[PDB]
């Protein structure tokens, strides 16, 4: 049972939960790969395990109703080759995957999640309206609310429900007469697919991409989003009057539409989850990463900083002010957003919660520590154990 | 063989070097323990030494030669006769450079070949040990133009206890448990400070009192030695545009000299082999001064900056820490004392990884230690995947001798 220390306070815990880890991770006694991003009837083992989880949680181990539900899934797989999840189970499992996500720093919220069950979905113009309910629900005029919509569980012999975009809101990226990119370069490829499938490209740098939505075996179909449903925030700085002129914006709803929810051995390749943003996500990664918007040197010129020597820390000053603008902009617009201090402190709280409840917590240190000011947040000084619990969110190959 | 991607650029390389990982670390396929700070007969001494000698002869382009098999048999015949063996001087110099090269948590490894090696394996007493240490500090400090150096004291051997430097670094500031329940000085150093007093040191009571050395000779209690003040070069901390900053009274010392780690070379063990380089600004400005469990000046600076410390979203912590780092860089540059910032350091470490891939087919690296503790993703190492593993020769942790 791994010994885990917090170096700010000196306290020690033991991760007894780590013993359950199923899908073995990427590391070996020989080498550590913790820093790498992307490192028939077995279906009943994973469903038995999940159902046993559900009842224990509602204090219902070893009972009539516990006995009972094990048999129906036994018979369901026997006849048809899979099974259907009871409504409450799909809800319980959606929350558990979130609770189990090692790279999510906001899991103190894991118990408050709105589950839209789209399992009876049947087409692309159908898909679009489920997605469109979710978005408008979760956005809620800026008072953001966590939601996951769950589309049909994949089956053999038939195609797949998949969202071809990484997120529900994504900006375009276009090459040029010199190869380089206007717009967001994280989405250069999916932009090229959309322009291919009929979409008329804009000139702008913040063109909200049309959803490529795909129903089983039928090809994708472009689905222009209602611009009044895409809540956005123009970026301004509280005291740097010129920051607004830079013309920067980001969207309100972070909604991940390419991961594959897995409950009880069942795989839902379309299950968009959404919450709200941590400011460093926008202001540090999205805007300042060299391979993303790469605005850092432009804000430093406008601040009349000395970009000629790295020891002026001009990169660090400009970055802090870009983050201030994000928090200021979002707060002015009344869109739910949380700073990396408030958020990491709440995750520390979560770890103590999960300590008493489940005896530990899988956390990925490299993803919990924020990309600025890491050692100024408490999680920096917290040792962490990383492992895989089910149910979970998993990565999946792109549908091409 | 692990595929390793650079997310900033799109580069892809495979780490074949990891295949030869000598010892084992704490992770398994069940679970990663990478973020843990402390993750821990003649025949096996033989195959270790055999491996190092094979290394040494490869570096001098003599692999498979007369001299190469001569040394092998020499070493075997000596472990047979004595249960151990002695390194040649040139083997020792190569061994200490490799250990630097192999150290997964050092971001400064671009320099690994520029290392001055003081052979002190003839040392006899704590007193001779003290003299060797002062000569080390003197040469490395070099009046502010710092030089990388290591001093190697006698190896562990059957029949005799170890040499040990009880201090974790050659220059450390006292930490006195206080009136309330607080610490005056550096709270990382209360234990060693208690030990020095318990061994006859007359305590000071400032915040930056330099500690005496406790030097341990084989089968002897530690002996207290005071460092001559004129030999510990310090830097008063001032801010280039914030003139009230000098009234904080903060200082730091020039020479980072780690003194409690163990140098391992072809199976031989050197529990006393202190080494020194020059500081990266974040060690002082972020960690040593802003850590809540260290000098913890972050809120005091922020108030002085007239930042609004009542809400986190104003990013007062971020802004105050950036200025503390600025002050460190400026103070060391004003005082003409070598220093590298996390941007310069991480960029040069990226060249090191490129040198190492061509030379050895990879590089062992502890991501969470290489990425700076401020402005992480602003530096290029954040966006670089890394493989962490243990190669020998090596610097290892060892327990406190008390
Ligand atoms: C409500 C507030 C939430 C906040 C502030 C938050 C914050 C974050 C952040 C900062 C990341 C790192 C992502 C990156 O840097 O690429 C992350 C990852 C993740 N989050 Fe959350 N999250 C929230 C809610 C949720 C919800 C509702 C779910 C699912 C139902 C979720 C599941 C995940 C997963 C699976 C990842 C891993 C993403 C990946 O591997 O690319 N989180 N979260
Ligand atoms: C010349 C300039 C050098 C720079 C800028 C540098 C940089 C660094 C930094 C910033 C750390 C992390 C320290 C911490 O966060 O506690 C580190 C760790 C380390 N360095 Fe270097 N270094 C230098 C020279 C050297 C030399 C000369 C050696 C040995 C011969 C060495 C061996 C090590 C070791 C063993 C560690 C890990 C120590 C530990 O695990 O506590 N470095 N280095
Ligand atoms: C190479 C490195 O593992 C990679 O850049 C990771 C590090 N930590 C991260 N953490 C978060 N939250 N998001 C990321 O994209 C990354 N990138
Ligand atoms: C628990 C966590 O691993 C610990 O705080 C580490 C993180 N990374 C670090 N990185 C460096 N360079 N030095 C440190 O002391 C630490 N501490
Ligand atoms: C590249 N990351 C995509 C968006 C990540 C994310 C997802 C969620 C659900 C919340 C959040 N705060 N952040
Ligand atoms: C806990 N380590 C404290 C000193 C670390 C260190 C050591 C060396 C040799 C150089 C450096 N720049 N930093
Ligand atoms: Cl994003
Ligand atoms: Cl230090
Ligand atoms: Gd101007
Ligand atoms: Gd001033
Ligand atoms: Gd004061
Ligand atoms: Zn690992």
């Amino acid at each position: 049972f791994p010994r885990v220390k917090n170096w700010e306070v000196g306290s020690i815990t033991y991760d007894t939960l780590s013993a359950q880890a199923q899908q073995d991770g990427p590391c070996t006694p020989r080498r550590c790969l913790g820093s790498l991003v992307f490192p028939p009837e077995q279906l009943l083992s994973q469903a038995r395990d999940f159902i046993n989880q559900y009842y224990s949680s509602i204090k219902r181990s070893g009972s009539q109703a516990h006995e009972q539900r094990l048999q129906e899934v036994e018979a369901e797989v026997a006849a048809t080759g899979t099974y259907q999840l009871r409504e409450s189970e799909l809800v319980f499992g959606a929350k558990q995957a979130w609770r189990n996500a090692p790279r999510c720093v906001g899991r103190i919220q894991w118990g408050k999640l709105q589950v839209f069950d789209a399992r009876d979905c049947r087409s692309a113009q159908e898909m679009f309206t489920y997605i469109c309910n979710h978005i408008k629900y979760a956005t809620n005029r800026g008072n953001l609310r966590s939601a996951i919509t769950v589309f049909p569980q994949r089956c053999p012999g038939r195609g797949d429900f998949r969202i071809w975009n990484s997120q529900l809101v994504r900006y375009a990226g276009y090459r040029q007469q010199d190869g380089s990119v206007r717009g967001d370069p994280a989405n250069v490829e999916i932009t090229e697919l959309c322009i291919q499938h009929g979409w008329t490209p804009g000139n702008g740098r913040f063109d909200v991409l049309p959803l490529l939505l795909q129903a089983p075996d039928e090809p994708p179909e472009l689905f222009l989003l209602p611009p009044e449903l895409v809540l956005e925030v123009p970026l301004e700085h509280p005291t740097l009057e010129w920051f607004a002129a830079l013309g920067l914006r980001w969207y309100a709803l972070p909604a991940v539409s390419n991961m594959l929810l897995e409950i009880g051995g069942l795989e839902f390749p379309a299950a968009p989850f959404s919450g709200w943003y941590m400011s460093t996500e926008i202001g540090t990664r999205n805007l300042c990463d060299p391979h993303r918007y790469n605005i850092l040197e432009d804000v430093a010129v406008c601040m009349d900083l000395d970009t000629r020597t790295t020891s002026s820390l001009w990169k660090d000053k400009a970055a802090v002010e870009i983050n201030v603008a994000v928090l200021h902009s979002y707060q002015l617009a009344k869109v739910t957003i949380v700073d990396h201090h408030a958020a990491t402190a709440s995750f520390m709280k979560h770890l103590e919660n999960e300590q008493k409840a489940r005896g530990g917590c899988p956390a990925d240190w490299a993803w919990i520590v924020p990309p600025i000011s890491g050692s100024l947040t408490p999680v920096f000084h917290q040792e962490m154990v990383n492992y895989f619990l089910s149910p979970a969110f998993r990565y999946q190959p792109d549908p091409w």
